[PDB]
This record gives structure tokens, sequence and C-alpha cells, in this order.
């Protein structure tokens, strides 16, 4: 029988029970609380390790497969769908957080473009560029944190060059095609340890909860994120699928249910990629030619739920700080949330790593992310589920939009 | 019709007009002055990004093509020509700057050798090694700045090993041959954006000029650099070509005019490399076998005008500081200027990145480079033009010196 | 005739004579003492440069050759032998140092596992992770020092994936097979300069000796390390070879004498790898299929003398500090010494780079390594000789244990 979904479901329920029991029956110091989540920490180390080779190989392989000029229309449709759906998600999140009200910008805007074109490839693999005004000259320095956005841009450009280069670049096509397969196999190996890591990751989160009052304080913020993700994944995505594809969207989701369930459990759109491939290709009978580009590329660029979560969380933290947001502040939040979703990886907690960028877009303190850390696991799992669902609908939508080409 | 040369010439003239008009009619603060050069800044980020893959692939591919022992004579002639002509340029620059007078060394000497053999390959991709006396033990630490010299040495050694390794290393030959072609294609893609970047780079430089008095103060220094570059490119280089090649050198230059013009506009010996290839192969009917090694390798090692500029500028800054230079100080300046030209990339402003090394050779402050920043663009464009011209003459000279081998 | 062994023997004796004469007849300041060892320093820079490509290619190539499931038994036998013999060495060293008595642990224990799975591949190439308690939250930061252990784990996992991936990963097999051959050729090129570097490395060590009193102070510690290494290489290793292989072990050592002699001279188990290959394959008629995996992999993981030296030196420094070691302290020293031997490279002085980890396991100051630096060269040469001998016996032992498979 299948072991992944079950093992992970058992891990999640065991994590809930372990967290509850340990938090109440026992009293652990900060030390023991940190040491109790060590297996989950090691899982994060392994997943963050696979980020860089996975992204580089996936982007290069995906865009190099679409070598033909006619095949490039498939890529054009995919990128416009990714941007359009992510923009819709950001708009929906901002509107909802403004309505419910649960609670140096140019430097960050230019830092987005600066990080889109890193000065060094090797440095971009593990470092990012940030500029700050001072006396008013601009001083920019590199800080830790993989430059996922710059790596993505170079990988897409490099893969396009390799595909157009023809047989001269066939060695590089094969090199990166094998490197993507090998990285996916390593992710599958990580899947063996994932259940235990997820157990101690979920349990570790519950232990850090102090007196259950923080969930009440963040309940309205949780409601805003959850309602936004729900609307996006149950109305907007099915609706757009119906307009482009004259087929039942909910049947499409039911055919891709195992992938969404796995995403909602492991909270990784890249680790669930094999499941996403299998579901779309087998149950939905989607063409392999468009899937092999839409799914792996969209697993990293197309992150709609993360974009919605970034927008809602940034506005909510601002509202907590009692900083009234103007039109330009809303616009800059929208752009940085779109960039943050693009620049965030498909790993658990990737949402929090790029959250500081959107927070600093409006001058908010970097450490203000701690205001929503406590309830991040539940929101992270859901935003990932919808993240994969966005790509899931894109596969069928791109297939319909490219029927003649295939 | 051709678009590059024209587009870039229009960009340069538009930059002059934009700079003049903006500097006089309008008054911009330091902030707006920095933000006005942002498109040029992004061009620098893209060009600096391509530095590392371009150099690594170019060196490995160039020296791996000359696999045969007989073919290794071609490489030997090329390297001796590069060193000899660069040494002549340094001597000419030092003599001129001493005559006109426009105005811890062992640690730097040993740091050259230390950086020739970096401790880490990945660190050398983005960091450099420097040692300083203190209490007198020596303390060495790594600092930011790509170790271009160490990467060059490893790439040459690695490429030699790959070429001699025969069919066992053929996969690596092909891998790096495709990687060089792909990097050149990415540079060609950058050429699309270059015109706008050059416009805002030239315009941005003029804005930073305060009251036009700095050009008068540096006029004699500009004259020394310009006369030195002129002499080197119109007397020494044509003369040596005549001794080795019994042909008209100025006709050779007229056949390679489009490459020199493009270099004088874009200020990059590596970005103009496709033009240099086309001119030498088509107009001058130079053999492709020797061109494919002399041009790409010489685009990074053989930088004669930069060597002349480094020597003249280092001595000129010293003269400004009223530090009387001894014989040993002149000798150490010559060696570090040769190393700096070798270690500087083929990008706009590469001359200034390695200038700190030669300045610190004589104990001068690192921030003293600011004394010649204002007039750097004009000198940078000319020194690049002669840089490409040095390689241009080397192609024909190496062909003549290897007539029997071909 | 052969030049390596002789040239290096002449270099060692010339280093002894140069060190003695320079130390006594002349009086050199700290400056001149440091500058006198510069050629040896450059040798260290070159060898440390080759560490990373050598290890990565060696591990991947070694474990990818054993693609077959039946062939994986060979790898299983090799790894269990490496661990078992290293554990025996650590136990022997601890017992001897406790008997003779020549003189935050959980954080280091968890740091071993954290570094086994680095967060970034590129960062692991040149940086390591360390955590420290403070106010008690845990704060972890990355520091300089190549993460050899994390690179080894990823390389082994990656190579296993590539081997199992079949013909899809054949391009990567060939890429890393050529990269290993090229790296070995570069090491052979370094062998040309090694004699001079070893001369100034040995001479430089003798100069730093102050008044010959430090050797007397560390004489008992030197005796403990030397007796432990002797016992391990003349009793334990020959005995275990006899149990598994019903052949004369000392004849096996006499057949591999040139490799042990070269190791005792150059103090590098990786630079002597070509000699180890030649001796085992020619004189001992060992099968090439098992040698090509046991030797290159064991040159980096299987370091028994280093493990013994790490344990003895850590306990000896602790004894100097008058810190009474409990059972748990001994156990944590044993584990960290095993990890340190695994994580240390096959270069001269690799023992000292990972010594700080085992020292900090028991809270000892990092700079306490200076207490045994003076006499490190002699101990380093011997521990390397036995390091290669451990792998030497493993080749024959693994061959006997896999007779049916071959
Ligand atoms: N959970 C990640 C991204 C995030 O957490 O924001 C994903 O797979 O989409
Ligand atoms: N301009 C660079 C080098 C420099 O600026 O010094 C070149 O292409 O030669
Ligand atoms: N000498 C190294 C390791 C060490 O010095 O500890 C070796 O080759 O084994
Ligand atoms: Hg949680
Ligand atoms: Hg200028
Ligand atoms: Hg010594
Ligand atoms: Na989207
Ligand atoms: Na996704
Ligand atoms: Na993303
Ligand atoms: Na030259
Ligand atoms: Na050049
Ligand atoms: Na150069
Ligand atoms: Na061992
Ligand atoms: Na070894
Ligand atoms: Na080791």
């Amino acid at each position: 029988n299948n072991w992944v979904l079950l093992s992970t479901v058992a891990a999640v329920v065991l994590g809930i029970t372990t967290g509850v029991l340990v938090r109440e029956h026992s009293n652990l110091s900060t030390l023991e609380k940190f040491y109790f989540a060590f297996p989950g920490e090691i899982l994060m180390r392994m997943l963050k390790l696979i980020i860089l080779p996975l992204i580089i190989s996936s982007m290069i392989t995906g865009v190099a497969a679409l070598d033909s000029n006619v095949s490039g229309k498939i890529g054009l449709r995919a990128v416009v769908y990714y941007f359009a759906t992510t923009l819709i998600a950001v708009i929906l999140g901002i509107v909802l957080v403004v309505s419910i009200k649960p609670g140096s910008t140019v430097d960050a805007m230019l830092d987005l473009i600066r990080n889109m074109f890193p000065e060094n490839l090797v440095q971009a693999a593990f470092q990012q560029y940030k500029t700050k005004r001072e006396e008013y000259k601009i001083v920019g320095m590199y800080s830790d944190g993989i430059n996922v956005l710059g790596l993505i841009v170079f990988a897409l450009v490099f893969g396009l060059v390799i595909g157009k280069m023809g047989e001269k670049g066939q060695i590089l096509v094969d090199f990166f095609n094998a490197l993507s397969d090998a990285t996916m196999k390593i992710v599958q190996i990580i899947m063996w340890y994932m259940p235990l890591g997820i157990l101690f990751l979920i349990a570790g989160c519950i232990i850090e909860v102090e007196d259950w009052e923080i969930f009440r304080k963040l309940g309205l913020y949780m409601a805003t994120v959850l309602t936004g993700l729900a609307i996006h994944s149950i109305v907007i995505l099915p609706l757009i699928y119906f307009i482009v594809v004259r087929k039942n969207p909910f049947r499409f989701a039911m055919g891709m249910a195992q992938a969404l369930l796995t995403a909602l459990m492991i909270s990784s759109s890249s680790a669930t990629l094999p499941v996403t491939f299998r579901c779309a290709e087998e149950n939905n009978q989607v063409d392999k030619r468009i899937t092999r580009f839409v799914l792996p590329v969209g697993a990293t660029i197309n992150m709609d739920g993360t974009a919605l979560y970034e927008a809602v969380a940034a506005v909510f933290i601002a509202q907590l700080n009692d900083l009234d947001l103007g039109i330009g502040q809303i616009i800059t939040i929208s752009i940085t949330a779109t960039s943050a979703s693009i620049g965030a990886a498909g790993v658990p907690q990737a949402g929090l790593v790029t959250m500081v960028i959107v927070l600093s877009a409006v001058g908010l303190p970097a450490e203000d992310v701690t205001l929503i850390i406590a309830v991040d696991c539940l929101l992270d799992r859901f935003r990932t589920m919808v993240n994969v669902l966005g790509d899931a609908f894109g596969t069928g939508i791109v297939e319909k939009l490219s029927k003649k080409e295939l």
C-alpha cells in the first residue's frame, strides 16, 4: 500500500497529541523546548540544503525543454498565468485584511531589482543584497540568506540560452536534466525521514505556545488568512479554470486530491512535487509535455497562497503597530508580496524567510515577524496546499490554451 | 543594418547631453544623483554577474583546445606576448608619470602569491585574502571581492590538465565549451539592455562632477594617461607588429576598427569579444585556430592599457600625497600594476576594483582611489580600447610566429 | 628512476639541517620566522585548494561505481570496517592517555549532526555551523572553515542516487569521474613543488621552537601518541587482517612500504593516493574493482591515526588544565574524535583544523591547540602513515570478505 500520505497523517496527529500532552502535563525550560524540536530542525536543515540544486536544475530543465519557438508559447502562457493568479491573490488578501482590520520604501523597491541581478553567482547562492540610507548616501552590504530570486532569474535566462543554443548546449541540457532527477531522488530519500521530522516540528510548535492566549489574539488574523485562502482556492481558481477550460474544476481538484492532502501535511510544494506529477498525469490525464514545465517551475515561482499570506500578514502587523497605510504603502506591499512569494522556496517555513523583505518595504522592524510566529504552522500548511492547487489548475489551463500546439 | 555600434554611439551622445543638461539646469541631491544612475548600476550588476562564468569557461576552453604538445607552442607564444607587452605598458606609464609629474610592501607582494593560490575555490569566487602586520605577528583575513587572479590560475591549470587528459576529460571539455558559449550568449542578451545602461552610466558620472574644477585639477593626470595610452597603441604596438609581422599594422587596426570603436563605447573588452572575433576572422582573415585561444584568453589576462593606467594613477596619487618614490617603490608598483591588470576583469570600472591593491602596495590609503574617480569614465573607455587593440595585434603576431605549426 | 620518494626524503633531511642551523647560528624575529616558512605556506594553500574538488569527486565516483545491489555489499563492508577500526583507535588512544597521564557538551554533540546536514551547499564548501548558549536561548552562527563532514554526507548520498539512477545519471557519473581524474592530475602537478614546500615547512617548524624545552615538556604526550600509533599499526591492524585474511599481514605492509614511506614524508593520505593505488594493485595484486572504492573513499573518511591522535591530544590538554574527566566526558571525547577524524582532510595539518571541535566538546578553550602545536609535525607525519596503512589493510580485508562477489 501507499506509505507517504498515511505515515505523514499519523505523524501530524502524533505531533498534535505529543505537543498537547507535553505542554500541559510537563513543564519544559527554553533549553528543553529547543532540544525537543531538534529532529524537526534537522529536517529543516536537509530541506533547505536541497533548495538550491532543486531550484537551479528545475528552472534550467523546465525552460530548456521548451526549446522550440512554438513551444515557447507554452512558457509564455505559463508565466502570464503565474503572475496573473499571484496578483489576484495579493489583491484579495489586501482587500480582506483592510476590510476585516484584524489589528525608505524606494530602497526596498530598488533592492528587489538589485537582487534580481546579483553581482556574484556564488554569493547569490547563500547571500542577499540590502541597501540603507545614512549620512544621505546609500550604503549597500550583503547579508546571509540565499538569493532565490536572483538564482531564479539567472536559471531561467541560462536555460533559455541553452535551449536556443541547440546541439551545442545539449551536454548542459543533459547535465541539468540528470541533476534535477538526482535532486528529486534525494528529496524522495528525505521523505523517509520526513514523518519523524514533521512529528517533532508540529509538537515543537505547540510547546512554544505560552498560555493559549496568543491564538485568541491572532484569531482574527488567522480568520483573515484562512478566509482569503479559502476564497482563492474554492472560488477564484475554479472560476478561472471554468472560463479557460470548459470542464468541472472541482472534479479536477478531486482528481488531484492526494497531492493537496500531502501538501497540507508536509507543507512543501517542492517535496510533494512527485505526488503532484503523478496525480495530474494519471488521474487527470494531463499531457506530460506541458506538465513537465508547468509543475516544477510553478512549484517555486507560482506561490499564490504564500502571496496572499504575505500581504495579509504584512498589513496585519502594520495594523498592530498602528501605522495607517496610504495608497502607495498598499501598492508597495503588493509588489513586495508578489516578489516575496516568487522568491520564497517550496520548503516548510519559506514564508517566514522572505517575510522580512515585505515588512521592511514599509519600514516595519525586521523582528516584527515574531508577532505571527506562534500560529504559523497551521497557516503555513494551508497556504502550501493552495500553492500546489494553483499550479494544479495551471497545468490543465495551459493545456487547454495550447491544445493546437500539442 | 547593424544596431549595436549605432545604438551605443547614440547612447553615449545622449548620456553627454543628459548629464550636461541635468547638471546645470537642475540641482539634484545626493539621493537623486544616486537614483538617477540606477539603470547604469543594474548594468554593472549584470556584467559583474557574468564575470565569473565567463572567465572560468574562457580560460578552461582556451587552454584545453591547445591539447597537442605542438599546439602548446601557440599558448607559450601567447603568454610571453601578453606578459612582454603588459610590462612595456607599465614601464611606459611609470616613465611618463615620473617625467611629467602631474602631482609593508612585502606583505602586498606576498599577498599576490597568496591570492594566486586561494585556499578555497568557492571562497575565491567571491572573496580575496589580505594580510596585515600587528602586535609583530602577521594576521590574514578574507574580504569581499572576487579573487579573479586565483580563479584564472586554477582555470588555466585545470584546462591544461583536461587537455592533456585526453578522451577521459572530453566530457569536461564539452561541458566547459558549452558553458563558454552559453555565457557569451548571455552577454549578447545583456547587449540588448546595454545602450540604456550606458546612457545612465555616462550621464550619472557627469552629474557627480561638482563644479568642473576637478577636471582642471586632474587635467595633467588625464594628459599623462592619454599620452601613455596613445603612444602604446600608435607606436609600440604597431612597431612590434611590424618586427614580428612584415605587414602594415595600421591596416590591421583599420580592419579591426569596429571592435576598437565598440570597446571605446561600451568600455568592456569581454562584452566586445564577439565583435573582436568577427573583425579579426573576417576583415583580417586571421586563422580561427589561433584566434579562438588568443582573443578570449587575452580579453582577461592581456590588459595593457589598464596596466598603464594602474601604474600612472598609483604614482600620481602618491605624488599628490607628497611621498617620494624610491627605486624599490617603483619596482613594487610595476609588479602590482601588472598583477592588477591581469587580475582585473573585462567589465566597465574593473580598473578601479583592483586599484586598491596597487595603492596598498606602497602603503597608500585604500580610499585614495576617490582622488581620480571623477574623470574615470573617459580614461576607462580609452584604456579599454587599447586593451582590445593589444589582443588584436597579438592574434596576427601569434599567427605569424606559428605559421609552420598551422 | 623514481623521483618523488627520493626528492621528498632529501627535502625532509634538508629541512632538518636548515631548521637546526638557522635556529642556532642565526636569530630571526617573528617577522623573518613567518616569512621563512612562506614557501611551505604556499604549499598549504595549494593543498587546501584541492581539498574540496578532490573529496567531492572521490566520494561521488567511489560510491557511484558500486551501482549494483550486489556491489553495494562491498560498500557496506568498507564502511563498517572504517567505523570499527576508527573506534578501536579512539579507544586505544583514550586508554593509553588515561593510563600514562601525560599531564555545553550537548551543543557540540548536536552541532555534529547539524553539520552533517548543512543548510547550504555553497556555504558548506567554505563555512561551518556552531551554536552557543546565551541569555537560555540557543544562538547559532556560521563561521569560516570548510564543512568537510557535510560535504562528505551529501557526496555519498548524491553518488548513491546517481549510481541507482542508472543510465539517466550516466552523464553525472562521467562528469564526476573526469573531475576526479583531473583533480588527481592537479595533485600530481602539486607534487612537483611539494619537495621545496616540505623543506620550508619542516625547517619553519624547527625555527618556531623557542629553547627546546617544549619538546621535553611534551615528551610524555609525544610518547603516548607514538606508542598508541605503533600499537595500532603493528598489532591491532595486523591482527585483524590475520583474522579476516589468512595471510601474512607484515608481508602485506612490506608490499605497501613505498606508500607508507611517502605518507610519512609528505604527511598527506590524499597526495600519496596514487602511490597507495600503485602499491596495492601491483605489489599486492589487489583487485582493481574493490581498490578503486576502498582507497579513495578511505583516504578521507578512514583516518585511524588521526582519530587516535585527536583523542590522546584532547585528553592530554584537558589533563594540562587539571579538569577531571568523567565517564560522559570520555564518551563525548570519543564520539567527537571519531567525527573529527572523519571530518578532517588528507592534507598536512588537517589534524589541527578539526581539533578545536573535539576540544570544545568538553568546554576547553579553542586556542588551547597551541599547547601541542610545537611538536605537531612529527606526530602529524606518523599519524598520516598509519592513516594510509589503515586503508591499505582494508583493501585486502574487503577483498577477502567479498571473494564470492568478485
Ligand atoms: N510552504 C511553502 C512556501 C511558504 O511556506 O510560504 C510552499 O511550498 O509553498
Ligand atoms: N575596462 C576593462 C578593464 C578596466 O576597466 O581596467 C577592460 O575591458 O579592459
Ligand atoms: N595528515 C592527514 C590528516 C591529519 O593530519 O590528521 C592525513 O593524511 O591523514
Ligand atoms: Hg503550528
Ligand atoms: Hg566619466
Ligand atoms: Hg615539526
Ligand atoms: Na500566481
Ligand atoms: Na507552487
Ligand atoms: Na516562490
Ligand atoms: Na600585455
Ligand atoms: Na584584453
Ligand atoms: Na585582467
Ligand atoms: Na577506521
Ligand atoms: Na586515510
Ligand atoms: Na577525514
